[PDB]
């Protein structure tokens, strides 16, 4: 029954080492367990998140090829991208598929799923869980997509269960226990977006196509 969520949420805590680089495949296993995590709130869900499956294989690729030591970290990977011009900086063409460009979506999304369970931790009692998506959502990923890739997404919302029954689902106790998990745990994920944030800020490639 559920999902044990705290597990991947603690597990960001592996991402960020002494030198607070974004290791690689630390950061690609807690995906990982966020896309668990994603099935278990159902199809459409899985459905939705097939693209972050698509972005986690490439990053796979890259961190298992000939240049995986460059992959090691997110600040390996952007040096070593761009230096070689292995990044389209204007229009995808030649690299459509760079580790640069690709884990900039992994990262718009993670802000969605923080802003979610945030949400999630300090509503009232009485909030839904489907608004508390949609409205995390439309503060955050929904910027990047077309409207009608929206629409499309916003599905998903109204399958969702009522709060108390998506809290108890995190496998860690009433409602008021879950909510204390995520103030435990909500932590390591927001330090890893920040850090990756502002790597890809002072490289200029927040907008990378
Ligand atoms: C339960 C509430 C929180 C849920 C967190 C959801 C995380 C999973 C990611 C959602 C993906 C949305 C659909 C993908 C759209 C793509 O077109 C887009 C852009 O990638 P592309 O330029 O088409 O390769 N990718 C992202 C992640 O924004």
């Amino acid at each position: 029954t559920g999902f044990n969520l705290k597990v991947v949420l603690v597990s960001f805590k592996q991402c960020l080492d002494e030198k607070e680089e974004v290791l690689l495949d630390p950061y690609i296993a807690s995906w990982k367990g966020l896309v668990r995590f994603l099935n278990s709130l159902g199809t459409i869900f899985s459905f939705i998140s097939k693209d972050v499956v698509s972005k986690l294989r490439i990053m796979e690729r890259l961190r298992g090829g000939p240049q995986s030591e460059h992959y090691r970290s997110l600040q390996a990977m952007v040096a070593h991208e761009l230096s070689n011009r292995l990044v389209d900086l204007e229009r995808r063409s030649h690299h459509p598929e760079s580790g640069c460009r690709t884990v900039l979506r992994l990262h718009r999304a993670l802000h969605w799923l923080q802003l979610f369970l945030e949400g999630l931790r300090t509503s009232p009692e009485d909030a839904r869980t489907s608004a508390l998506c949609a409205d995390s959502y439309n503060a955050s990923l929904a910027a990047y997509h077309p409207w009608v890739v929206r629409r499309a997404v916003t599905v998903a919302f109204c399958t969702l269960p009522t709060r108390e029954v998506f809290l108890e689902a995190m496998n860690v106790g009433p409602p008021e226990q879950a909510v204390q998990m995520l103030g435990e745990a909500l932590p390591f994920i927001q330090r890893v977006y920040n850090v990756s944030q502002k790597l890809y800020a002072e490289h200029s490639l927040l907008d990378l196509p």
